């Protein structure tokens, strides 16, 4: 349910859900979500911040399993994303939470 | 020829080679040497410099298969690695070339 409150979020700030729970072999991503050219590859987690080099890992190797599968984004902008899900708050969304630029 | 002089580089540096050419399913260790209580994962490369998300995320997996399967190595340091291989010059190491620290 912080998945689905982290979703029904972006939706409401104008994001399309592509994926939910995407899983591949080497990774897995809780949200992989699109607005206008960009997809954000998207952390779901209970609430600074910072993603733990093994979860960035997966995250990369995951989007890439994503993108080589979805050749429509092959060129598409793409953004590294959390949101944060706490008890009593709106979820918290950093985009660009990390960088995953060559 | 890249990754033997690499070897014998750090050999002559004082490490001993633990693996060559290390490969798991989401990723490889050009090679896995041990210092002290250290152990560094190197990747050897064709000759500043910057690793790309893509590898370190394969390497950064790649350590983690190969740390599970050595107890021994549990609680030891860790450090990531880069080696330039140039035709006319020595080995160029560079020690933590990247950060995987939590």
């Amino acid at each position: 349910s912080a998945e689905a409150s982290a979703a029904d979020y972006l939706e409401r700030q104008g994001y399309r859900i592509l994926a939910r729970r995407f899983k591949t072999r080497c990774g897995e991503i809780d949200l992989v979500a699109q607005r206008d050219a960009l997809v954000a590859f998207v952390e779901v987690k209970a609430r600074a911040y910072a993603v733990t080099p093994r979860q960035q890992s997966r995250i990369v190797a995951a989007a890439e399993a994503w993108l080589s599968r979805h050749p429509e984004h092959a060129m598409s902008e793409l953004r590294f994303d959390a949101i944060l899900i706490a008890p009593n708050t709106a979820p918290r969304h950093l985009p660009g939470a990390f960088d995953a630029t060559p």
